[PDB]
């Protein structure tokens, strides 16, 4: 049902904050949210142009795009997710970032690489294997699926790992700049490739990229360092989900605990900040949520206070922040330090004007999980229309098309 | 001035708790507290026998002895601290543990090794150098002092590190058992030898005992493992002070943050517990105190929640727990999980019956920092006497003597 909320107008959520080179006028952020309304060849679509535009209308909002593939080897969904590796991709994204910018808002692109969870049939069509830090699967079913089509997961070679830094992510970053993104965000969360490198359940390498906490972090820090030299540290973010068990990450049951893995990473990031190479923000998933699933208090094994104690810069937190609506006690506590942003993903899907609703205490429209991942405009841009105007059957038939 | 306190009788502080093989009847503990009333040759004294006996009278209290040297190379104070490496040491300690036991209470011995902070003149009299993980000093003054007597700090060789495990600590553990101690506690806090191994500001080794988080922890875990095979894991504790800057530990300013170093260690301890080799307790210093110094809230850089999230066994916490007297809100919160002990060091010096006073809400007698470290009975056992009975000049003259 609809969520009654108290207005946040007079709260820290509407105090300006500098994030890298840009100043936000609200601390409410749209986090990366996969929806599968890109074109078949991963170019952003007409639907996406309106979708991001509709969420940019409170001037000075930060929007972070849905996970966007860095390269063909980075892909692996059956649904149509966007990419940022070709000039065509960048030119289409630029229409979208232009629209957000014309509203005085800002946009970060989340760069994803699927890794061991890439669909093996999809990858086979590209003549590629699913790849990872090590040759592992998230489940027996995943292993059987891959072996059945003769396309097993394999470990990247040392040279391939270098190629991620100097080729795949470098080109994605260059394309992101061509596309006018204000930031690029490394996806190091939720059991995808970079999280697979960081944690021991997924990384048993014996080269410089595994075999210790420091070695497992090496690829991620190499990307931070190299990409900082290309786009500047002020245009870089990173997302982590220390507590998540999404895609079979062991988290607090792994042989190295997330507090160890992620405190190591965050302290290395702060040391870079101390030397003048501080990245724009660290985005962290609160333990209330794991990937796209809520986690009971009983099941929660830690929290993200360590990030606040170790990192001195901007932090973005997300995960069921309306759980204590209408008064938003937890949100208010979490933004009290004046360097913290708060994200809403699921409610932003059904409330394109969410910043305005939270500002003025307007009831939140419930979201529709059934249309989170479908291929058409129904449950996508229809939340911007008066219900009386929406032709459902027409909109279900409205698949993504080229911009303009 | 005296501290008004509310009674803790009906609180979790007077619920029984199993710690290793023994059951305590109070959760109030006397933590290790150096006082320098041992004999010159480090044998425990008549004064110490009464001192520990006087603190054992609430049946089922755990007392932890003052830091006790594991070996001659472990020493380095000018004052007279006790040892546990000879039969003479063990026989004297056994008179003390017998007395505690006859009151139904229990006693752990804290095993210390000074390392880089050992007084270089004292060590020179033994024909030894101050030794450490690496050849470092806590200050320029310490370096100048050592070089001036031609006795610089030096790094232990790999073989010497093995000798700590198989000789120094093994023999101390065997003597501790001969002495009737219920537990041995590894001192891995406050900038002494084991803390010097754990943290990077003090350990730059290039053998298996330094050069990574795992390598720096290796000696400590080797001691836990080897000593568990000698005395049993149920007779082992360890003390850590993640946040302390005592003896120039860099703590949150080091190149690896304490949350990383100490979460690694504690999770490795829990993995041993999961396999049936769980140690009796982890003792942690709360960030209110660093060594023997209080730390302002402003200066506090983290907390010990991580220990509670990672370790499932008994935890002992200490550090200015009367700061929110009379109601003891923080103490009550911290023992609510039913597996946590709370220690008082400074107030136990001036209140030998502290468990009884806390039980029944009797005002605490102020402690006397001026006599914490002096060489005689004044301000030592005199707190057990009616003031009217105490002859001050006689007691100042009363230096430690042999038991019996
Ligand atoms: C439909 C959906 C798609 C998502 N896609 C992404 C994604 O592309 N990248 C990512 O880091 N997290 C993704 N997430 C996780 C969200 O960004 C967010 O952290 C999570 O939903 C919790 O926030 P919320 O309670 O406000 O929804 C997704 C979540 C959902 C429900
Ligand atoms: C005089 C004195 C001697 C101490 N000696 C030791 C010691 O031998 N080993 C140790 O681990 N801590 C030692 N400490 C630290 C205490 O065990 C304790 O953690 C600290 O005093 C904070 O607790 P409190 O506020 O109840 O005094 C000592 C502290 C003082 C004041
Ligand atoms: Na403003
Ligand atoms: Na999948
Ligand atoms: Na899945
Ligand atoms: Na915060
Ligand atoms: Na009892
Ligand atoms: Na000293
Ligand atoms: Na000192
Ligand atoms: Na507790």
């Amino acid at each position: 049902s609809s969520v009654k909320i108290s207005p946040l107008k007079d709260s820290e959520a509407f105090q300006s904050i500098k994030v890298g080179n840009n100043t936000l006028q609200t601390k409410i952020v749209y986090p990366p949210t996969t929806r599968f309304r890109a074109l078949e060849d991963h170019t952003p679509s007409d639907l996406q142009l309106q979708y991001y535009g509709d969420r940019s209308t409170f001037p000075g909002t930060l929007l972070i795009t849905e996970a966007t593939f860095v390269s063909p080897q980075a892909s692996g969904y059956e649904g149509a997710a966007p990419g940022i590796w070709t000039d065509k991709h960048a030119k289409a994204w630029k229409v979208i970032t232009d629209k957000v910018h014309a509203n005085g808002s800002f946009v970060s692109t989340q760069l994803i690489f699927l890794g061991r969870v890439a669909d093996p049939a999809v990858m086979k069509t590209r003549g590629l294997n699913p790849v990872s830090a090590s040759a592992t699967y998230e489940s027996d079913a995943a292993k059987e699926a891959a072996e059945a089509v003769g396309n097993p997961v394999r470990a990247l070679t040392t040279q391939e790992v270098k190629d991620l830094v100097y080729e795949a992510y470098t080109n994605a970053a260059q394309k992101a700049m061509d596309a006018g993104f204000d930031y690029i965000e490394l996806h190091a969360a939720h059991g995808y490739l970079l999280d697979q490198f960081l944690q021991p359940c997924t990384n048993q390498r014996t080269d410089e990229y595994g075999g210790s906490i420091e070695n497992r972090a090496r690829l991620i820090l190499e990307l931070i360092d190299h990409l900082s030299t290309i786009v500047g540290a002020d245009k870089i973010g990173i997302r982590i989900s220390p507590w998540a068990t999404f895609q079979n990450m062991k988290a607090h049951k792994d042989t190295v605990h997330p507090l160890t893995t992620f405190s190591y990473l965050v302290h290395e990031l702060q040391q870079r900040a101390d030397k003048g190479q501080g990245i724009a923000y660290i985005s962290v998933v609160e333990p209330r949520v794991s990937g796209n699933v809520d986690v009971s208090e009983e099941d929660q094994a830690g929290d993200n206070e360590f990030v606040s104690k170790i990192w001195k810069g901007v932090i973005l937190k997300a995960g069921n922040y309306s759980y204590d609506a209408p008064e938003f006690k937890t949100l208010k506590e979490d933004i009290a330090d004046k360097r913290t942003l708060v994200g809403f993903s699921r409610y932003f899907t059904s409330n394109p004007n969410l910043v305005w609703k939270l500002r003025d205490g307007i009831d939140l429209v419930p979201y529709d999980r059934n249309t989170f991942y479908s291929d058409n405009n129904y449950g996508y841009n229809t939340f911007s229309m008066d219900s009386e105007e929406v032709d459902k059957e027409l909109e279900i038939k409205r698949v993504p098309s080229a911009i303009e």
